DNA sequence: AATAAGCGGAAGTGGG
DNA sequence: TCCCACTTCCGCTTA
């Protein structure tokens, strides 16, 4: 199965859900979530990994912030915001 | 209060 | 056995 950090990148990438996550400086690999419209990509996620329960974003966040310390994907400071690594961007 | 984003400990589930 | 990579649950903090 594919990785979190990677579906949330795969979608950057191919602007499926363009009104649900959106680039704020592509090339420090900032990127944002909708207030109004981060649960259907949630949704996705959850569908996409077969889960038991209909995911939601608290539970994507829980699993987002684990990457704090490996580094893939970090919180910044501002609203629905994180950023990947330069790892991850390659 | 109502609404929302953010946090993480703890325990459960998947697939090695 | 026992870690992977989350998922689920719960209670709390800050704005
Ligand atoms: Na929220």
């Amino acid at each position: 199965k594919i990785r979190l950090y990677q579906f949330l990148l795969d979608l950057l990438r191919s602007g499926d859900m363009k009104d649900s996550i959106w680039w704020v400086d592509k090339d420090k690999g900032t990127f944002q979530f909708s207030s109004k419209h981060k649960e259907a990509l949630a949704h996705r996620w959850g569908i996409q990994k077969g889960n038991r329960k209909k995911m939601t974003y608290q539970k994507m966040a829980r699993a987002l912030r684990n990457y704090g310390k490996t580094g893939e994907v970090k919180k910044v400071k501002k609203k629905l915001t994180y950023q990947f690594s330069g790892e991850v961007l390659g």
